[PDB]
DNA sequence: CCAGAACAGAGTGTTCTG
DNA sequence: TCAGAACACTCTGTTCTG
């Protein structure tokens, strides 16, 4: 019921991992697209519903560490 | 001789709200002080603010603006 | 249910003006 | 000189569709 990436309400099992929709479309867009994500902290940024927009790098990192794939 | 924004290190357009800055940090500061935003740092309140990452943490950006001495009067 | 498409908004940055 | 208006773009999130 809870997104393993940001803790928001999970819509379902997407790309191998229980997530919400925002993290679903984010993951696809992040992996295929050419983005210049760069962390401003220490690679341990808190990714929750409020702050997930802040550091796309760490968000993508959590997605990958969760095992998400296309 | 070229001037540098004291907030993000981008090219400063001039002295805005009391501090040498670019346009983006200017309008950002205005919108931030007046506007109702939910800025919250995801790190340790010491995020690196440069041209690439200034979009990342508005909280730390506003913090640098205030510590630089920016004001509306 | 799940993937992808598509529509809409927030936040941002530049150009123009006096 | 700098302040503010306004348009346009990027990124994101929800809704729609196959
Ligand atoms: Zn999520
Ligand atoms: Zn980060
Ligand atoms: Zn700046
Ligand atoms: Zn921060």
């Amino acid at each position: 019921k809870v997104c393993l990436i940001c803790g928001d309400e999970a819509s379902g099992c997407h790309y191998g991992v229980l997530t919400c929709g925002s993290c679903k479309v984010f993951f696809k867009r992040a992996v295929e697209g050419q983005h210049n994500y760069l962390c401003a902290g220490r690679n341990d940024c808190i990714i929750d519903k409020i702050r997930r927009k802040n550091c796309p790098a760490c968000r993508l990192r959590k997605c990958l560490q969760a095992g998400m794939t296309l």
